[PDB]
DNA sequence: ATTTTCAATT
């Protein structure tokens, strides 16, 4: 297991794990949540020294054997840690490999946060939409009520994501021929869920 | 455009 270099900083993401996790292929994949924090200044976006970070659904705990719930809930507690103030506007984007998520408290608590902080802008990016049965359709509409901000990832974003999430020299990102077929479906799948809004 | 996928330990 070569894994990422020990002398290297944990801020860099391994290329195999990043590609394998973003590959969305059939086999074994660990759910990962990536988020970014930026400070807006009079309409001017400003980035801090380094607030990039991500969370995984895999943790350790043999003595308690207890596992954390949805990674989205854990990030919710990360909001108060930053101590965001209502006098300023901050842009927070959450990236999740899967979009579907059945739960009566996950989206419920997340929706309550948006209602409590209407000045906070939250963007949700769905790398792939296929994890829960069609029921997730109603769950998506519930979150869309307060999170009316849904966007799909594009191949161009993948190139930048690798450089931003991965910074290796001599190992360029090698895109797989699968975004074109899903890229068009992602737009069709996203509008399909919103099409129910006409009802 | 589609691909009948692992996640709590030893
Ligand atoms: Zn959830």
């Amino acid at each position: 297991m070569e894994a990422s270099p020990a002398s290297g900083p944990r801020h860099l993401m391994d290329p195999h794990i990043f590609t394998s996790n973003f590959n969305n292929g059939i086999g074994r994949h660990k759910t990962y949540l990536c988020y970014e924090v930026e400070r807006l200044d009079n309409g001017t976006s400003v980035k801090m020294d380094q607030h990039r970070g991500f969370l995984h659904n895999q943790a350790k705990n043999l003595n308690s054997g207890f596992y954390g719930r949805h990674a989205q809930l854990r990030f919710l507690d990360l909001v108060p840690s930053l101590q965001l103030d209502p006098a300023q506007i901050y842009r927070v984007t959450w990236f999740i490999s899967w979009s579907p998520c059945f739960s009566w408290g996950c989206a419920g608590e997340v929706r309550a946060f948006l209602q409590e902080n209407t000045h906070v802008r939250l963007r949700i990016f769905a790398a792939r939409i296929y994890d829960y049965d069609p029921l997730y359709k109603e769950a998506l509409q519930m979150l869309r009520d307060a999170g009316a901000q849904v966007s799909i990832m594009t191949y161009d974003e993948f190139k930048h994501c690798w450089d931003t999430f991965v910074d290796h020299q001599g190992q360029p990102f090698q895109p797989w021929d699968g975004l074109d077929e899903h890229s068009q479906a992602l737009s069709g799948r996203l509008r399909a869920i919103l099409q129910n809004q006409g009802n």
